């Protein structure tokens, strides 16, 4: 009886192994556009991923991940409202069963058919266990997606999904560049949360991009032809793996932009 989306082990009941999920920080929240105040003191986003090094793809049991080699500076995220130099360690995404569900934050209450986390942990914490321990030390960058025109970017990611159906299976996944998943406007929105998922940890600066990216009806439904299960276990599709908008408590959410 392990943590997950179901009615039995879902959000509503992740507080009883994780208290902090009612804690002062969480994530993720509803972006009031009407209450995020722009602040022109925010130094504009690096997205620095050209050196980027995909390894692998891992089916986790709540999403897939597509990890990095973060041995080194290779792909980083600076500037906007961090201090230091963040590496990006994985991304993966949470999605809906329905275009009309899915993402996680929300934007004057609207969700998104997806939504895509790049995560990135401060280089001065040393390792990425460390840095889930300090009010800093992760960035996650928030993109959400809308359901449209394919994005061709996206389509390396769709055709190996097949080959991690189930929980606990990888696939080889060098050679990804993830600046095909960025939208063209780098407008975001950020705010002190956490981790959306059990540990449910307050250590993440969220950066949540204005711009949703568009993929294919046929990319999304791939997304929800995998499995939560294991392989010879009874099938259940990974779909509607998100967190509900949480209270925004005593915190503000910046604009940069006007
Ligand atoms: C979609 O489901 C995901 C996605 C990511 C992850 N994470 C990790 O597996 C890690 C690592 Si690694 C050294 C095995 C490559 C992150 C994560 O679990 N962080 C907690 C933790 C604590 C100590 C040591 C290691 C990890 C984590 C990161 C970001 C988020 S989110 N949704 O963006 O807020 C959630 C969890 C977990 C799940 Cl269930
Ligand atoms: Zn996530």
């Amino acid at each position: 009886h392990h943590w997950g989306y179901g009615k039995h082990n879902g959000p509503e009941h992740w507080h009883k192994d994780f208290p902090i999920a009612k804690g002062e920080r969480q994530s993720p929240v509803d972006i009031d556009t009407h209450t995020a105040k722009y602040d022109p003191s925010l130094k504009p986003l690096s997205v620095s991923y050209d050196q980027a090094t995909s390894l692998r793809i891992l089916n986790n049991g709540h999403a897939f991940n597509v990890e990095f080699d973060d041995s080194q500076d290779k792909a980083v995220l600076k500037g906007g409202p961090l201090d230091g130099t963040y590496r990006l360690i994985q991304f993966h995404f949470h999605w809906g069963s329905l275009d009309g569900q899915g993402s996680e934050h929300t934007v004057d209450k609207k969700k998104y058919a997806a939504e895509l986390h790049l995560v990135h942990w401060n280089t001065k914490y040393g390792d990425f266990g460390k840095a889930v321990q300090q009010p800093d030390g992760l960035a996650v960058l928030g993109i959400f997606l809308k359901v449209g025109s394919a994005k061709p970017g996206l389509q390396k990611v769709v055709d190996v999904l097949d080959s991690i159906k189930t929980k606990g299976k990888s696939a080889d996944f060098t050679n990804f560049d993830p600046r095909g998943l960025l939208p063209e406007s780098l407008d975001y929105w950020t705010y002190p949360g956490s981790l959306t998922t059990p540990p449910l940890l307050e250590c993440v600066t969220w950066i949540v991009l204005k711009e949703p990216i568009s993929v294919s009806s046929e990319q999304v439904l791939k997304f929800r032809k995998l499995n939560f299960n294991g392989e010879g276990e009874p099938e259940e599709l990974m779909v509607d793996n998100w967190r509900p908008a949480q209270p925004l408590k005593n915190r503000q959410i910046k604009a940069s932009f006007k």
